[PDB]
């Protein structure tokens, strides 16, 4: 059910631009009292932490790099308006604000466990802009893998 | 300023094991647990802080129960209602839950929004669960993690 209070509901989608986008599931976010809440329901995605971080672009298409079509390109980096330049913690204040606590996907490929971006306050913030979800997880460092290891672009959305 | 919590999966009969640790500490919007185990079985799990600093079994019923000597969960502020990390009217010991990998490892760190001063865990204990957390106490009273399957000490 549509959740109580303002809401944002997100399509997600598998990215493959070759076989097509597949639709997983929705995020949805929230407004608590300690910032937004993102709260998944999503389907068929492999099992695992999973970076989760909000991109710069409203946008999940591929983009050709180095001769190679890639997955979610056109979605640009991570989301950070107030210039800190490098990446971490979602409670690190000198991080890209677009750094999410990582997504969690059960053994059955589903995830609903919710997290809390605290240092996002507002809905209307993060409207105009792409939420990603990697193959890889998130330790929240640029060391020792850039951007905390989460490598390709597995699943997208736009934020509405 | 951090407080070092050593964990052990809970066994009544032959004994815990010491699966690691979890590291508590403070973030400028609120206490982050981090975790450093091994040993546990992959899939989310109920995390949250209990009332005694004790990680002792508890017969109840004939039955040893594990863990049980760790009390409920840490309600400083009589919310009496289980709930999310971010939701006031809730136990304040209501942490988020914790992803253990297929490999049986435990290292993404949670936040606790509403804990803001880190003494204010110590004299408690810190319990994780053999199930998950719906954050609610419906249908399942205090979010349906059942047994308790780790446990350590806050000091
Ligand atoms: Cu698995
Ligand atoms: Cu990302
Ligand atoms: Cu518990
Ligand atoms: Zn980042
Ligand atoms: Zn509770």
């Amino acid at each position: 059910t549509i959740p109580k209070g303002a809401s944002i509901e997100v399509k997600v989608q598998q990215l493959d631009p070759v076989n097509g986008n597949k639709d997983v599931g929705t995020v949805t976010i929230t407004e608590s009292n300690y910032g937004l809440v993102f709260t998944p329901d999503l389907q068929g995605l492999s099992e695992g932490l999973h970076g989760f971080h909000i991109h710069e672009n409203p946008s999940c298409e591929p983009k050709e790099e180095e001769g190679e079509l890639t997955a979610g390109l056109g979605a640009g980096g991570h989301w950070d308006p107030k210039g800190a330049k490098q990446h971490g913690y979602p409670w690190q204040d000198d991080a890209h604000l677009g750094d999410l606590p990582a997504l969690t996907v059960l053994h059955d490929g589903t995830a609903t466990n919710p997290v809390l971006a605290p240092r996002l306050k507002h809905l209307d913030d993060v409207r105009g802009h792409s939420i990603m979800i990697h193959t890889g997880g998130d330790n929240h460092s640029d060391h020792p893998a850039p951007l905390g290891g989460g490598g390709p672009r597995m699943a997208c959305g736009v934020i509405k």
